């Protein structure tokens, strides 16, 4: 089972915040929750989990720090799950956020935009 405020799915806890962090402090709340910024694994996963998204733009543990897209828990980014806007990113230190319908796009780590924690059970 999950913290409460937390949501249940698979093996998975999910927690989405109401207000707004730069990615890496974002990162260090889920950490000190024992989680991290959402891994998108699967389309199943996915799917959960765009359900939850409000209408802010929200951060995942994608990142490019060093001109190469890295998962925050060393999933491998080339051979997983990826569901970016048509013709994004466009510009790849830079960050990947949901839109409002799932999708991803980048945008500068420094933006206060909402999050997305995941924990195990
Ligand atoms: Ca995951």
């Amino acid at each position: 089972s999950c913290p409460v405020n937390w949501v249940e799915h698979q093996d998975s806890c999910y927690w989405f915040s109401h207000s707004g962090m730069s990615w890496a402090e974002a990162e260090k709340y889920c950490q000190l929750k024992n989680a991290h910024l959402v891994v998108i694994n699967s389309r199943e996963e996915q799917n959960f989990v765009q359900k939850y998204l409000g209408s802010a733009y929200t951060w995942m543990g994608l990142s490019d720090p060093e001109g190469a897209w890295k998962w925050v828990d060393g999933t491998d980014y080339a051979t997983g799950f990826q569901n970016w806007k048509p013709g994004q990113p466009d510009d790849w230190e830079d960050c990947a956020h949901f839109h409002p319908d799932g999708r991803w796009n980048d945008d500068v780590c420094q933006r206060p935009y909402h999050w997305v924690c995941e924990a195990g059970l």
